[PDB]
């Protein structure tokens, strides 16, 4: 259950599967050597598509409205640690 990670980058390969845009989130787009669309699902995974793809290129025009303002719509604030009282319990015996 699982796949070979280490080697990837950002997935695994170039689109081969036709993701609906109702279950992607957003996307990004490089530029650079990469020059690939990557595409987030409400699920946290992400994917790699070439731009090439008139599919592709159509779901990426609807993407940016999809999470048009969603993005800031969605804000996840991490945080480092907590704190707690001290305790004090023993068991007979």
């Amino acid at each position: 259950v699982g796949s070979e990670v280490s080697d990837k980058r950002t997935c695994v390969s170039l689109t081969t599967q036709r993701l609906p845009v109702s279950r992607i989130k957003t996307y990004t787009i490089t530029e650079g050597s990469l020059r690939a669309v990557i595409f987030i699902t409400k699920r946290g995974l992400k994917v790699c598509a070439d731009p090439q793809a008139t599919w592709v290129r159509d779901v990426v025009r609807s993407m940016d409205r999809k999470s048009n303002t969603r993005n800031n719509m969605i804000q996840t604030k991490p945080t480092g640690t907590q704190q707690s009282t001290n305790t004090a319990v023993t068991l007979t015996g």
